[PDB]
């Protein structure tokens, strides 16, 4: 009973799921800012560390990395699907940096970043372990999933 | 630690810390439909039971209760947040039911919902004891913010 394990299959459910179905079966029949994609790619971005705001370091790295902001029209939820997203040729290269991840960081920051203000190494283990069976289960849930393993990867990249 | 207290911790900074600066700081200044609200509150809808999908017991209850969809800006997130509202008199009243608790049913699924179809006793009660947990969690992480003391509440009834 791992928490990055619920939080890896919460984010799969309410995020990486639909983007792949609407990649896969919407994306070649919308028209996105004028164009029509005929091939997507869901990147999925791991914070370099745990940080205090996972937000910021999403915003940061989606500025440095010239994206723009988007929207998918589903129909398994009530209102769309915001992304950052850019064209690579014909291809449709959305990003996202799990906000989810937020809670893990304060989970661990309530258990160890006591009598200390920097992260002991202690913590540092239990912040990786807790990111490698976040991406292990997220894996697992795009491999038995036919539209995540088509469009979806984890980059590999700190 | 548990992982309905990392839930909790992630709908808070996600959902409800944002929701209810929009609420205090933002909606008197922003029109929703038309209209210019100068008192707003926020309901957390539990479901009745951890079901198969959250998002149909929330789109059943948001028919039930004649909300329609909304979204606040803010300024914390590069998109804005959807959310279904309806009017009281002058007061704006904002629903949601945690679509984020959905990984939780599955962990849950995964430990007990074995050798059986339906969900024993014991099982149930591991999912009770998750559900109570996540509530008693977020209801301590509202009141240690002064917006969503102010203007957010668990609903009471099952
Ligand atoms: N780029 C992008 N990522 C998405 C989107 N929807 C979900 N995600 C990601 O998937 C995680 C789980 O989403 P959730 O299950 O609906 O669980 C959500 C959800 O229950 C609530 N929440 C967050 N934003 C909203 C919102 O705008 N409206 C409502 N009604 N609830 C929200 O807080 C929980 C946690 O949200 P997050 O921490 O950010 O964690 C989210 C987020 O990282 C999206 O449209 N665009």
């Amino acid at each position: 009973g791992l928490p990055s394990t619920v939080i890896a299959i919460s984010y799969f459910e309410g995020f990486v799921k639909l983007a792949a179905e609407w990649i896969v079966t919407e994306m070649p029949t919308t028209e996105i800012d004028g164009k029509t994609y005929t091939s997507g790619k869901l990147y999925i971005k791991m914070p370099e560390t745990l940080d205090t705001d996972i937000k910021k370091s999403a915003m940061l790295f989606y500025k440095k990395q010239g994206l723009n902001e988007t929207q998918m029209s589903t129909n398994h939820r009530n209102y769309p699907i915001h992304i950052v997203s850019k064209e690579e040729g014909d291809t449709l290269e959305v990003y996202d940096m799990p906000t989810i991840l937020s809670g893990i960081d304060k989970a661990i920051d309530m258990y160890f970043r006591v009598g200390h203000i920097g992260k002991t190494t202690e913590q540092q283990l239990a912040e990786d372990n807790e990111m490698n069976n976040f991406k292990r289960v997220l894996q697992l849930l795009i491999n038995e999933d036919s539209f995540c393993r088509e469009c979806v990867e984890i980059l590999r990249q700190a």
